[PDB]
């Protein structure tokens, strides 16, 4: 495993997340169940190749790396949230990740270096 590795990624947030609010939406009103779909709307999309995974980030993610397109940088082990680190290092380089769940949300992940 490498000592860092680099991820972008696109945020749904929900009213049940631990900051229900982005720079996107003053409230974020979306239930957990209309989040889920949400990404997995976006997922089969990247998959048959209708959207863009960093052009849907930069417009939609609840987080605010949407400006840098969905790019969090490098991070190594112990500074993201569990759920997140644990998929982020099982990820290829270029591999995309299904649904991850963390207390801010639900995520979709992409592994670039
Ligand atoms: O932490 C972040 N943004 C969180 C917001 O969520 P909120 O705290 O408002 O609940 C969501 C998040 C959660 C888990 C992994 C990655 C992101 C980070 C945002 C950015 C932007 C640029 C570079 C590094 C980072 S790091």
């Amino acid at each position: 495993e490498p000592a860092r590795v680099r991820c972008s990624h696109l945020l749904v947030k929900h009213s049940q997340s631990r900051r229900p609010s982005s720079w996107r939406q003053e409230q974020i009103t979306r239930t957990q169940e209309e989040a889920l779909e949400l990404i997995n709307g976006y997922i089969q999309k990247i998959k048959s190749g209708e959207e863009d995974f960093e052009s849907l980030a930069s417009q939609f993610s609840d987080c605010s790396s949407a400006k840098a397109r969905g790019d969090l940088g490098a991070f190594s082990r112990g500074q993201m949230q569990k759920p997140f680190e644990d998929a982020s290092f099982a990820l290829r380089t270029g591999e995309m990740s299904g649904p991850v769940f963390t207390d801010s949300g639900i995520h979709i992940i992409l592994r670039t270096e």
